[PDB]
């Protein structure tokens, strides 16, 4: 298939970027290419072609179409890529950035190059060593306001030698894990907390995907002013699920807590050691299928010195909550509210906005989750 006279020492890259992750409404870097012995290449007459390549919305594996599913990383049991070229569509005839649309969001992008030599017979395309992944969740004007995002497939795990490599597809959590808030993109994003995940084969997609596992530990977030207005928008596993799955500390005497219980039913848990509210549990009017992946969002509002919170559980609405942050002479400051994650849980992507989502963005949000994984 290849012509005799390509070199063998054509080399790939993406220029500019350690980064190999973005969300629509991105540029993505240049590609780059060359033979790393531009002598002998021109002494044969070989020049080059680029493209970039998108990958389908499937991927055809075993005789199946398999939903694609992200990585970071660079096999035998474990996740199932797209495969260059069957599984992709070449989008571009060079190597200029591609500006990232909201229709390539869930997808690969790849950057390749080929030797041709003078009599116009071509080599095969060749990739770099890494491929870029298109960041699933719906922006549509939200990126301004997403300060927190952790989509459990792009953990990776650091080795003993310090080199980073994919999780293994074996079913059991892991704790030497890269995990980071991915809306971060200048600095740092890597948490410096213990999160473990588990990598598995989930039999209901014959396709791998991602858990973080708290097993009861909690992963704390900061100096969030809730008079901004705030959603933590999660998508947790089909697995029994039981605990402290989300807690806002609004206050040093004030937390508002999501529990679930192992019967599926969703505890609101409030304690406020002021007068200004008596604080108790309720329960949202809804029971979880664990057999089943279910999104729970939260988004909160301070109007005229309450404080509303609503929990959507698969998009529907199931729990209004009104705390009162100015009563009986009390005064709640909740400029540095605290944001925890934990339970014996299995979150699979979490979103946190510095906004009340919309009813609609709130519904964007929950289709996006529903359909992670299924056929697109």
């Amino acid at each position: 298939e290849i012509p005799l006279d390509i070199p063998e020492d054509l080399v790939v890259s993406l220029k500019d970027t350690n980064r190999y992750y973005y969300y629509a409404g991105e540029t993505g870097p240049a590609g780059q290419a060359g033979f790393k012995d531009n002598k002998q290449s021109t002494k044969a007459k070989i020049h080059t072609s680029s493209a970039w390549f998108l990958s389908e919305s499937s991927i055809n594996y075993n005789n199946s179409r398999i939903v694609p599913v992200g990585t970071l990383g660079s096999q035998g049991f474990g996740i199932v890529l797209p495969k260059l070229p069957d599984d992709f569509q070449q989008i571009s005839s060079n190597e200029k950035p591609i500006a990232i649309t909201d229709e390539m969001r869930g997808r690969y992008l790849t950057f390749a190059a080929r030797g041709i030599n003078s009599f116009g017979r071509v080599g095969k395309y060749q990739e770099g060593p890494q491929r870029i992944w298109v960041m699933g969740l719906p922006n549509r004007g939200m990126r301004s306001n997403l300060v927190l995002h952790t989509d459990a497939d792009l953990a990776l795990m650091r080795n003993s030698d310090n080199t980073i490599s994919a999780i293994p597809a074996d079913g059991v959590a892991h704790t030497n894990t890269v995990v980071a808030n991915y809306a971060e993109t200048k600095k740092n994003g890597v948490y410096g907390a213990v999160i473990p995940v588990i990598n598995y084969k989930e039999p209901a997609i014959n396709q791998t995907r991602q858990l973080i596992a708290l097993n009861d530990s909690k992963i704390q977030f900061s100096n969030h002013d809730f008079n901004k207005g705030y959603t933590t928008s999660m998508l947790i596993g089909n697995r029994q699920q039981t605990g402290s799955l989300l807690t806002y500390k609004l206050d040093n005497s004030l937390n508002w807590t999501v529990s679930l219980e192992a019967n599926g039913k969703i505890a609101i848990e409030t304690v406020d050691n002021t007068n200004a509210n008596n604080g108790g549990r309720q329960y949202a009017n809804v029971v979880l299928d664990y057999t089943k992946d279910n999104s729970i969002q939260v988004r909160a509002s301070v109007t005229n010195k309450i404080l509303t919170l609503e929990v959507f559980v698969n998009g529907a609405l199931v729990h209004t909550h009104e705390l009162f942050m100015e009563r009986n002479g009390v005064t709640h400051d909740i400029r540095k509210s605290q944001i925890i994650f934990g339970g014996k849980t299995f979150i699979n992507e979490f979103a946190v906005y510095n906004k009340k989502l919309t009813d609609s963005e709130i519904n964007i949000l929950a289709e996006y989750f529903s359909d992670k994984y299924r056929a697109k």
